[PDB]
Order: structure tokens, then sequence, then C-alpha cells
């Protein structure tokens, strides 16, 4: 009946469903609300989820994980080549694509990353079906905001292979914002910072929500920073302590290191709520029992550099979004590692004591929002687009930013581009792209009779006026003569849907770097030509 929302993560995945007016995070066959993104191949069977991770020490060369780091990418990507050196399983090239290679029932088998992701999605689908007691078909799957079209199509194909109808691919930070209802808040546009610290990845996203529209302003972070690194800091600390007390290095014994790491991770999770935790391991190495403790302050000291360095991607995302820290309206914690009190204190002090949105389980908020969006897609006055004019080089110069309260009036001064320019062609465009090629022409009019003058000397005042009904009047005045011209543009008729605005905003997101590189190509910013650039001859 209902559609599910799936957070397909690198190490863990989550599935939720909106029923009875409530989002429910679905527990698996072992009772866990999150399922490891592991696929294991043995002599007899294919294990997925908890069963696959529970035997990783026994079958490490045939237990696949972190397949999300490969999906949508080609084999010769530097990211893939760098990640291959850290995995116990083999990665091979097949016509320019990476594949994981394992042994299964005594035969060598290779799978594309989307195939392993399809196995994980099959597990999540079966979990949802066991919970709901019916076949689940429609689903919303989330991806990192920095995913390109290829990676998103690969994730959708992974969904399709698993028998899922992928209604839509949405961004994980957007899903986290939807779970908190930040798109349903009253007032002007809101700036949202999603701080996502999981088991092995760290993602900072800066979005702007305006009239229910999500625009990804910036993304940053560290693809190899998570709770596993904190566990490893603890493990090295305790190995040093054991070597210092009992004069023995336990690094030689793999099982001792495994037991120590499990104890350290559990003690870390304890330290999120207590100021100290105990480590009790019987016969850790050479019969010696290891019974010790660790304070929260010592744990923070062991991870001081990583904890404090989480703030640098925040600064980078703020700079790339052209926003001050005080301009952020909402802060959303996602990922289990955000339960660490020192991380929360660092983030809150950085924002001068602002409260953090953390009431939703940070391991489940992405699947929460995905389920909300799946239920929406299954059944559950401001300006819509930026308005501007074409300036020299055919670039878009915006006078009324998107999501501006009407009625409004905005005036800007422009000038001529060539010497002795007799007139200017005011060309009104609507869109979120830097070049007028990729925007929508609404109208144009000419302003002639400009007295001969050098370039940059004449002054042309251009005014955009939007009344309460949305009727757009654009006027141009020669400031040296008072001569004027104008045009009226009917901004009505329901010509745009919410999906149209979302598509235009996401296309502006996709070509952000090229739009920036071509916007600053022209030297002057308020120079008007006399012709239409998009109708000029080019090779
Ligand atoms: N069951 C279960 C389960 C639930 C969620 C996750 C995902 O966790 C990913 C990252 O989140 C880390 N983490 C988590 N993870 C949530 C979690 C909850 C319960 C269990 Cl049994 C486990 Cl072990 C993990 N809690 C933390 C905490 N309280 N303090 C510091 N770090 C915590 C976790 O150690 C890892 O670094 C993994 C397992």
């Amino acid at each position: 009946g209902p559609a599910v929302g799936i957070d397909l993560g690198t190490t863990y995945s989550c599935v939720g469903v909106f029923q009875h007016g409530k989002v429910e995070i679905i527990a698996n066959d072992q009772g866990n609300r999150t399922t490891p993104s592991y696929v294991a191949f043995t002599d007899t069977e294919r294990l997925i989820g908890d069963a696959a991770k529970n035997q990783v020490a026994m079958n490490p060369t045939n237990t696949v994980f972190d397949a999300k780091r490969l999906i949508g990418r080609r084999f010769d990507d530097a990211v893939v080549q760098s990640d291959m050196k850290h995995w116990p399983f083999m990665v091979v090239n097949d016509a320019g694509r990476p594949k994981v290679q394992v042994e299964y029932k005594g035969e060598t088998k290779s799978f594309y990353p989307e195939e392993v992701s399809s196995m994980v999605l099959t597990k999540m689908k079966e979990i949802a079906e066991a919970y709901l007691g019916k076949t689940v078909t429609n689903a919303v799957v989330t991806v990192p905001a920095y995913f390109n079209d290829s990676q998103r199509q690969a994730t959708k194909d992974a969904g399709t292979i698993a028998g899922l109808n992928v209604l839509r691919i949405i961004n994980e930070p957007t899903a986290a914002a939807i779970a908190y209802g930040l798109d349903k808040k009253v007032g002007a546009e809101r700036n949202v910072l999603i701080f996502d610290l999981g088991g092995g990845t760290f993602d900072v996203s800066i979005l702007t929500i305006a009239a229910g529209i999500f625009e990804v302003k910036s993304t940053a972070g560290d693809t190899h920073l998570g709770g596993e690194d904190f566990d490893n800091r603890m493990v090295n600390h305790f190995i040093a302590e054991f070597k210092r007390k009992h004069k023995k290095d336990i690094s030689e014994n793999k099982r001792a290191v495994r037991r120590l790491r499990t104890a350290c991770e559990r003690a870390k999770r304890t330290l999120s709520s207590s100021t100290q935790a105990s480590i009790e391991i019987d016969s850790l190495y050479e019969g010696i029992d290891f019974y010790t403790s660790i304070t929260r302050a010592r744990f923070e000291e062991l991870n001081a550099d990583l904890f404090r360095g989480t703030l640098d991607p925040v600064e980078k995302a703020l700079r790339d979004a052209k926003l001050d820290k005080s301009q952020i309206h909402d802060i959303v914690l996602v990922g289990g590692s955000t339960r660490i009190p020192k991380i929360q204190k660092l983030l809150q002090d950085f924002f001068n004591g602002k409260e953090l949105n953390k009431s939703i389980n940070p391991d489940e908020a992405v699947a929460y929002g995905a389920a909300v969006q799946a239920a929406i897609l299954s059944g559950d006055d401001v300006t819509p687009l930026s308005l501007g004019i074409e300036t020299a080089g055919g670039v878009m110069t915006v006078l009324i930013k998107r999501n501006t309260t009407i009625p409004t009036k905005q005036t800007q001064t422009f000038t001529t581009y060539s010497d002795n320019q007799p007139g200017v062609l005011i060309q009104v465009y609507e869109g979120e792209r830097a070049m007028t090629k990729d925007n929508n022409l609404l109208g144009k009019f000419e302003l002639t009779g400009i007295p001969p003058a050098p370039r940059g000397v004449p002054q042309i005042e251009v005014t955009f006026d939007i009344d309460a009904n949305g009727i757009l009047n654009v006027s141009a005045v020669d400031k040296s003569t008072g001569k004027e011209n104008k045009i009226t543009i009917t901004n009505d008729k329901g010509r745009l849907s919410k999906e149209d605005i979302e598509r235009m905003v996401q296309e502006a997101e996709k070509y952000k770097a090229e739009d920036e590189k071509q916007r600053d190509k022209v030297s002057s910013k308020n120079s008007l030509e006399s012709y239409a650039f998009n109708m000029k001859a080019t090779v």
C-alpha cells in the first residue's frame, strides 16, 4: 500500500514508512532499526545485513561493504583507486567500470556497485514487507547532495534491480530538513546547516528553503571521518596502556584487537551519556585480564583534533554559500556520532549558543524525511523565480531575487558597453542561471536617443515593479534626458508548477561552477548592449 523511504548509507541503511499519521522506522529481523550495508558470500549462501557483518572476521575477503563509495563512478577515478587500497575485497575493471570480485559457492563472481546496493535494497525491501505484511514497490531513496546525475541514476538502477519503483531521488540533507519540517515554517526563506557525522563519513550541507523549495547552497566535509576513527584513537590509547603496564604489545593478535575495539566503541557510546566508562576484557592477551576505565575528558583529548576539525568544513560551506554564521536559521544534527557531547558543544559555541535540532534520532532522520516524501508523493505572495535583465556578454543581472515579497520595487543603474552607444535593449529574463541562454525571456524593449558619450558614461535607471497581483512593470529611464520606456509583463496564469521551480533550482545547482566561471568573465557588471546576445552569430 504505502511507499517506503530508504536511507541507503555507506555503512548502515535505514527504512521508514508513514502510516496512521506517524513515521515508523522499521526494525529488521534481528530487531535493529538500522541494518549494516554489508553483503557476504559464503560456500552456501548470500548473507545481507546483520548476518553479513556478524561474520566479517571469518570471511573478510568475501564480505563487501562501503559499496556506496564506488557507485556511479568509473574505475579510473582517483577516489576509487585510493579507496581500493583499504578494502579486503578485490576491485576489477570491466569496460571502464569497477566491480567487486568475491568467491561464492566455489565460483568467482563479480558485481557492479549498483548490484551490491540492489542487494542491500532487497534486504530493506524484505524488512519493510515483513513489517507491513504486504509487498512494497514504491520507494524514495536518498543520496548525498554532492552526487552527480550518473551516481543518482546508478542508485535508481540499484533500486530498480531490487524490484523497487524509485519515485524520486532526494538529497540526504534535504530529507533531514523535511523530517524536521523546516519547509513548513512561516516567514521568509531560511538558511539550514545539516551537520552529518556518521560512522565513516562527515558531510556539511548548507541549504536555503524558500516557499517549500530546497536549494543546496554549498557542500563540504571529509569522506573518511567518522566514529570509527574515534574508536581507533581509543584502541591505540589502550594498546599503549597495555604495553606500558604489562610490557606486551597486543597488536600481533587480531582477536585481541577486535575485542578491544568492540569494547572501545561500546565505551564511547556510554561516554556520550556518562562522564566515564569501564573496559573489562577477560584474558585480553597472554592470560592477562584488562580491567581499566576512561573518562569523557580523556576521550575528548584523544579526539581533540578531529572534533575541532569538524568546524573547518562548516566554515568552508559558509564561505561557499556566501553567508555569515549569524545568517543560519536552522542547524540539524544527523548521524550517530553527533550524539558526542563535545561535538554538540563545539557546534553550538561556534554559532554563539544557538539551539540544535536533535530531537529526531540522528541515525533515522534521513529515512524519516524520505518516508515523509514518499507518503507525500503517494498521497498525504512571493516571486517564484529570480527576475533580471541581460547585460553585456549575455549574462543575467538579477534585480529581484527569488522569493521576494510582493508588492515590491527595485531599481538599479546601468550604462553603455560601447562608445557613442545610441540605445540599450532592455531584455527581461526569469530564471536561476547566470547566462540568459538558460533563462526564460519574458519581454524586451528599446531605449533609444542616448546622447553620444564614451562607454560607461551614460546612466540608465532600470526599475522592476511588482504589484500585489504580480503584474510586472519594467521601466528604463535615460538619467541625462528623462526619456523613458517601459513594458508590462503578465506574471500570472499558473504558468509554473512547484516541480518546474524545483527543476530550475536544481539545474542552477548542477551548473553552479560553470555559471560562476562565466558570470565573472565580463569585467563590468552594469553594462547594457544594444542587441540580443543569444541571437548573435557564433561558430
Ligand atoms: N543497533 C544499532 C546501530 C544503530 C546505529 C548505528 C550507526 O552508528 C554509526 C556511528 O554512530 C556512532 N554512535 C552511535 N550509534 C548509534 C547506535 C545505537 C545503538 C547501538 Cl547498539 C549502536 Cl552499536 C549504535 N551512538 C553513539 C553514541 N551514543 N555516542 C557516540 N557515537 C555513537 C556509532 O558508534 C558509529 O560511529 C549502528 C548500529
